[PDB]
């Protein structure tokens, strides 16, 4: 039901999702003042993420998002439990304005998002029992840049067309997921926070790359444009733009550093 | 009951005040991209700023902010109606995070924020009337930044030791409140928003000075300190700090500036 523009729009979600209006969320605009380095923080190593180009896996079309399924042998490495994939998504704006990243650096959004949902596999059967346990997820954010034309990107891009409305699915050959990250993997933000869309539950460990990554006008216009939160046959038919949340209250949280400057 | 923090902030208001997730909402971004040369935005005028040093004016802790109450002979000149002053109150962050003024510029907040209100006289009786109506409320918005001592400032800042609880009230005597414009208050922006706290009411034509003006660490990092939301025999005091709405989403409009170089 909920949304992000109108009456059922983020203002709203805490009406139904009282989470959203709780504790810890995100995104948040990472700025100077409440930055610090921590040298504990290591790098993270990712694991099956190059996954087989003869598997396919499922591209879905939620109403809110588009999201392509992962397998759970994918994981990442370096954190106190493993954390184990379950799926990526992105978040964008529209093509008269393309800068919908979630996470802002110093107040500056980027084009667009994409985070890669990990949860906490040592102590959970799967990502719904983990979703509302405490640092039950581990998000992975890269944010993203209109730049050069992004190859790796594009294996999912292309499939766009074939999960135009709510509910529909594709499926996507396996490729290494890790040529989505950035360079300089060892250098991120860290915090505590919260799922960026209802029910908004105050569960993740986020992970912001420093770097970002370039998908190109072209590619960012197809994404903006290729996509409706509706089903095929609804009359009233929502485009699926502008897909992010307004950043959040600090509430006495810092952000740490994996790089000093 | 309405916070800036915890269960009842701003993601919560509109529960209990729907317009805070209606349209128009306040604060945005002024950015670049969206703002637009008109001719038309002319000087406005000042008239009855002056204020009798022979009278008094009530200064209260509302709990929110701190409010100096104007009288009605105050106005604006220049706008299609004359709007007449009803009251001036602030918006600020905190010592670790001293940057809480509501709108931003290119994504950048201010340290501070004044707020002077006024209501369409000449089609309401008072303020409160006016506040859910058509064409109701005029605030012009001066930025506010660390610098230089500023005595016009002080008139206000002099009195926060005497208004430290909620419920607590001062007089504060007559003095020009042009003083706490900027330089060339020529150079605006202008769009038609809502009021930044609850009832969130879609009524408000914005005039946000092109110029910041200066106040010195000091009374920067008194006006942080000062206040206290709670009533003085609370047992759980709650300091009066971030007390600004975040910035809102502002797709498909425009804002238009009084200046163009
Ligand atoms: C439309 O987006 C979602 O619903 C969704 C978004 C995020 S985000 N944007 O990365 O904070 C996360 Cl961590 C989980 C979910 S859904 C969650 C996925 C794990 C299983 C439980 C449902
Ligand atoms: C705590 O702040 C307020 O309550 C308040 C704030 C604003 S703002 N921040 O300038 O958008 C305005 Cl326009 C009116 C009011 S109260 C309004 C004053 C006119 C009479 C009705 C109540
Ligand atoms: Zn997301
Ligand atoms: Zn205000």
């Amino acid at each position: 039901k909920w949304t992000y523009f109108g009456p059922d729009g983020e203002n709203s979600w805490s009406k139904k999702y009282p989470s959203c209006g709780g504790l810890l969320q995100s995104p948040i605009d990472l700025h100077s003042d409440i930055l610090q380095y921590d040298a504990s923080l290591t790098p993270l190593e990712f694991q099956g993420y190059n996954l087989s180009a003869n598997k396919q896996f499922l591209l879905t079309n939620n109403g809110h998002s588009v999201k392509l399924n992962l397998p759970s042998d994918m994981h990442i490495q370096g954190l106190q439990s493993r954390y184990s994939a379950t799926q990526l998504h992105l978040h964008w704006g529209n093509p008269n304005d393309p800068h919908g990243s979630e996470h802002t650096v110093s107040g500056q959004h980027f084009a667009a998002e994409l985070h890669i949902v990990h949860y906490n596999s040592d102590l959970y059967p799967d990502a719904s029992t983990a979703s509302n346990k405490s640092e039950g997820l581990a998000v992975l954010a890269v944010l993203i840049e209109m730049g050069s034309f992004n190859p790796s990107y594009d294996k999912i891009f292309s499939h766009l067309q074939h999960v135009k409305y709510k509910g529909q699915e594709a499926f996507v050959p396996g490729f290494n997921i890790e040529e989505l990250l950035p360079e300089r993997t060892a250098e991120y933000y860290r915090y505590r926070g919260s799922l960026t869309t209802p029910p908004c539950n105050p569960t993740v460990l986020w992970t912001v790359f420093r770097n970002p990554v370039q998908i190109s006008q072209e590619q960012l216009l197809a994404l903006e444009t290729a996509l409706y939160c509706t089903h095929m046959d609804d009359p009233s038919p929502r485009e699926m733009i502008n897909n992010f949340r307004q950043v959040q209250k600090f509430d006495e949280r810092l952000v740490y550093t994996s790089f000093s400057q």
